[PDB]
C-alpha cells in the first residue's frame, strides 16, 4: 500500500474498476493519473449507452450539434488552428538519430524529425504536469486489427476530450472486450491531452480545447510510446491511426517481416467473373477514399472497399502477399464528395457519422464544396466558422481539410473478406500523386526493383492534409513521407529484400497520375468512376494480357489498348505524352534529392535503377 491516499485512484473512477484491470494497464492508467491530476476516471466500455452519454454530454457543452436532417449524426467545428497535421512538431524519439532518418549530406532532414530522449524530458515536463486538472481521464482500450486475431494491435488511449473518445469508437475496435483479449499481454501506450486544464487561462474558440503553441506529437518506438499534446485534430488525437498503425507499426512491422504502408484495399470483379485484390499508395488528400470507393462506369465491372487509408501486409506460407485494414471506419475529407464523385461515400454518410468542420444548413443538413446538390428555397447556410455564409463570399463555407467520421460496416459496398483475419490476397500495387505536368496517365514497373525506385521517386502537389501551402511539388517517396517510423534508407532496403523470400509471388507495381493538366489549366482525364478503365488495363496486365508498349519509364498501353468509348474526346497524345526534356530535369531532381537525404543508407539497388532511367532518357 502506501503511508497516505497517494496513488490509489479508486474513489475518482465513475465508471469501471481499476482493479479488473491488467495489472501493467492500471500502473499506466494511476501513474498519468497522478502526474496529469484528473478530476474524475472513466474506463471506457464501448457500449451504446456510454456513446449516447458522451454525445449528449458533448452536446450540452456546446463541443458537437446534432444534424436533424439525418440519422443520429453530428457535427464539430474547431479551432482554425487546429484543423490538421503538423509535420514540423510530429517528432520520434530514438538514442541515435540514424534509426529514425538517414543522416542528409547537407541539409536538413525532410524523412522525418527526431528529438533525443533528453530533449524530449524537458518537453513533457513542460507540457503534462496538472495538464487534466478539472478533467476526466477517459482510458480507450482499443484494437487495430480485427479482435482477437493473432495479426491485431491493441493499444490503451488515456484521452481527456470526449470528442476523442466518440471518434476512436468508430474508427477503432473499442471497449470491454478488447481488456479481456488482451489479458497480460502487452499494447500500445498511448497518451493525449488537449492541454487545457481548468480553470481556463484563455477562453476557447468555438468551444473547441486546445493549445496550439505546446502543440507536439512525440513517438517513442523503444517504449512503445505515443504521447500527443494540444491538438484534437483526428490525425494527431486519434493516436491508433497515423501515430501507431502507420509510424510506429512501420517500425515493428521492419522488425518483425511485414509492412505497414499508407495505401487503400479493394477488390475489383471482372464480367468473367474472376476477382483479384489491389493496393494503392497516394499521398494524403490525393485519392485513395475515392478509387477505394468507386462506381465504376464500365458495365459488368464491380469494385468492393476493404480499406481506404492504411494496409499491413505480410507474405503467408505460401507466398501470397497478404494484406489486412487495421481500421474500423473511414476518416474522410469531405469536400468534393458528391453524388457524382463518390456516391457509396454518400450513401455511408447519412447516419451514426460524425462531421468535423463541415458548413451546416438551416434544416439540419451538411454542405461543402463540391457537394454539388442545389438546396430548396429559404435554406440558409451556417459557415465551418459558426457563421453566416452565402455563396458570394471569398472564404469557402467547409475547411479544405474538413473531415467526416464513419463506420466501415455502413459502406454498401464493404468487401466480403473486410474483417477476415487471414487477410486479401494482392496481386497489384499502385502509386501516384498529383502531377500536374509531364507524368502520363498510367505506365508499369519494369521490375521489382524498378517499382520500388518508383515508390521512391514520388512526387506530388502538396494539400490541405498538412500544414504545406503553395501547391509547391514535394517529394512523397511511397506516399510515406509524414509517417516513416524509421530510417527511410532501411525501409527501402526492407522492401527490396521482399524479393528474396522464397515462393514469394510479388504483385505487379503501377504508377498513375489522375492529375495531369493541358496547357488551358483544366484536367485531361476526368477521373473518379472513369479510372476504372485504368484498372480493367491493370487487371488484364495481371492476367497476362499482350497489352503493352516498352518506353523508357515502363511499360504503357498500346494503342486502343484503353477503353476509351463514351469518352471519344480525351486527347491520348498529351495524356502518354513522354517528353525528354521533362524527364531529363526529373532524373536530376530525383538524383539530387536521394542523394542529399537517403546519402550513405541508399540501397545499391535503387542507385541503379536511377542509373538506369538516366541512361534510358539519354537515348531518347
Ligand atoms: N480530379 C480528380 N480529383 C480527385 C480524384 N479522386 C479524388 N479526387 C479529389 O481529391 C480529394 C482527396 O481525395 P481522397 O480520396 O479523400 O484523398 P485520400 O487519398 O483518401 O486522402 P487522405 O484521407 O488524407 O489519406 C477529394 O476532394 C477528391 O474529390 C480523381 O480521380 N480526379
Ligand atoms: O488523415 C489522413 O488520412 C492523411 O492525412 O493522410
Ligand atoms: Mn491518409
Ligand atoms: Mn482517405
Ligand atoms: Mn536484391
Amino acid at each position: 500500500p502506501q503511508l497516505h491516499n497517494g496513488l490509489d485512484f479508486s474513489a475518482k473512477v465513475i465508471q469501471g474498476s481499476l482493479d479488473s484491470l491488467p495489472q501493467e494497464v492500471r500502473k499506466f492508467v494511476e501513474g498519468n493519473a497522478q502526474l496529469c491530476q484528473p478530476e474524475y476516471i472513466h474506463i471506457c466500455d464501448g457500449s451504446e449507452e456510454e456513446y449516447g452519454r458522451l454525445l449528449a454530454h458533448m452536446q450540452e457543452e456546446g463541443v458537437i450539434r446534432k444534424l436533424k436532417k439525418y440519422d443520429n449524426c453530428w457535427l464539430a467545428l474547431t479551432d482554425p488552428r487546429d484543423v490538421a497535421r503538423i509535420e514540423s512538431k510530429t517528432v520520434i524519439i530514438t538514442q541515435e538519430q540514424r534509426d529514425t532518418v538517414p543522416i542528409p549530406k547537407s541539409g536538413q532532414s525532410q524523412l522525418g524529425r527526431w528529438m533525443s530522449e533528453e530533449d524530449f524530458e524537458k518537453a513533457f515536463n513542460a507540457r503534462f504536469p496538472g495538464c487534466m486538472k478539472g478533467r476526466t481521464m477517459y482510458v480507450i482500450p482499443f484494437s487495430m486489427g480485427p479482435l482477437g486475431s493473432p495479426l491485431a494491435k491493441i493499444g490503451i488511449e488515456l484521452t481527456d476530450s470526449p470528442y476523442v473518445v466518440a471518434s476512436m469508437r468508430i474508427m477503432t475496435r473499442m471497449g470491454t472486450s478488447v481488456l479481456e483479449a488482451l489479458g497480460d499481454g502487452e499494447f500500445i501506450k498511448c497518451l493525449h491531452s488537449v492541454g487545457c486544464p481548468l480553470p481556463l487561462k484563455k477562453p476557447l474558440v468555438n468551444n473547441w480545447a486546445c493549445n496550439p503553441e505546446l502543440t507536439l506529437i512525440a513517438h517513442l518506438p523503444d517504449r512503445r510510446e505515443i504521447i500527443s499534446f494540444g491538438s484534437g485534430y483526428g490525425g494527431n488525437s486519434l493516436l491508433g491511426k497515423k501515430c501507431f498503425a502507420l509510424r510506429i507499426a512501420s517500425r515493428l512491422a521492419k522488425e518483425e517481416g511485414w509492412l505497414a504502408e499508407h495505401m487503400l484495399i479493394l477488390g475489383i470483379t471482372n464480367p468473367e467473373g474472376k476477382k483479384k485484390y489491389l493496393a494503392a499508395a497516394f499521398p494524403s488528400a490525393c485519392g485513395k477514399t475515392n478509387l477505394a470507393m468507386m462506381n465504376p462506369t464500365l458495365p459488368g465491372w464491380k469494385v468492393e472497399c476493404v480499406g481506404d487509408d492504411i494496409a499491413w501486409m505480410k507474405f503467408d506460407a505460401q507466398g501470397n502477399l497478404r494484406a489486412i485494414n487495421p481500421e474500423n471506419g473511414f476518416f474522410g475529407v469531405a469536400p468534393g464528395t458528391s453524388v457524382k464523385t463518390n456516391p457509396n461515400a454518400i450513401k455511408t454518410i447519412q447516419k451514426n457519422t460524425i462531421f468535423t468542420n463541415v458548413a451546416e444548413t438551416s434544416d439540419g443538413g451538411v454542405y461543402w464544396e463540391g457537394i454539388d446538390e442545389p438546396l430548396a428555397p429559404g435554406v440558409t447556410i451556417t459557415s465551418w466558422k459558426n457563421k453566416e455564409w452565402r455563396p458570394q463570399d471569398e472564404e469557402p463555407c467547409a475547411h479544405p481539410n474538413s473531415r467526416f467520421c464513419t463506420p466501415a460496416s455502413q459502406c454498401p459496398i464493404i468487401d466480403p473478406a473486410w474483417e477476415s483475419p487471414e487477410g486479401v490476397p494482392i496481386e497489384g500495387i499502385i502509386f501516384g500523386g498529383r502531377r500536374p505536368a509531364g507524368v502520363p496517365l498510367v505506365y508499369e514497373a519494369l521490375s521489382w526493383q524498378h517499382g520500388v525506385f518508383v515508390g521512391a521517386a514520388m512526387r506530388s502537389e502538396a494539400t490541405a492534409a498538412a500544414e504545406h501551402k503553395g501547391k509547391v511539388i514535394m517529394h512523397d517517396p511511397f506516399a510515406m513521407r509524414p509517417f516513416f517510423g524509421y530510417n527511410f534508407g532501411k525501409y527501402l532496403a526492407h522492401w527490396l529484400s521482399m524479393a528474396h523470400r522464397p515462393a514469394a509471388k510479388l504483385p505487379k507495381i503501377f504508377h498513375v497520375n489522375w492529375f495531369r493538366k493541358d496547357k488551358n489549366g483544366k484536367f485531361l482525364w476526368p477521373g473518379f468512376g472513369e479510372n476504372s478503365r485504368v484498372l480493367e488495363w491493370m487487371f488484364g496486365r495481371i492476367e497476362g494480357e499482350d497489352s503493352a508498349k516498352l518506353t523508357p519509364i515502363g511499360y504503357v498501353p498500346k494503342e486502343d489498348a484503353l477503353n476509351l468509348k463514351g469518352l471519344g474526346d480525351v486527347n491520348v497524345e498529351e495524356l502518354f505524352g513522354i517528353s525528354k526534356e521533362f524527364w531529363e530535369k526529373e532524373v536530376e531532381e530525383i538524383d539530387k534529392y536521394l542523394e542529399d537525404q537517403v546519402n550513405a543508407d541508399l540501397p545499391y539497388e535503387i542507385e541503379r535503377e536511377l542509373r538506369a532511367l538516366k541512361q534510358r532518357i539519354s537515348q531518347m
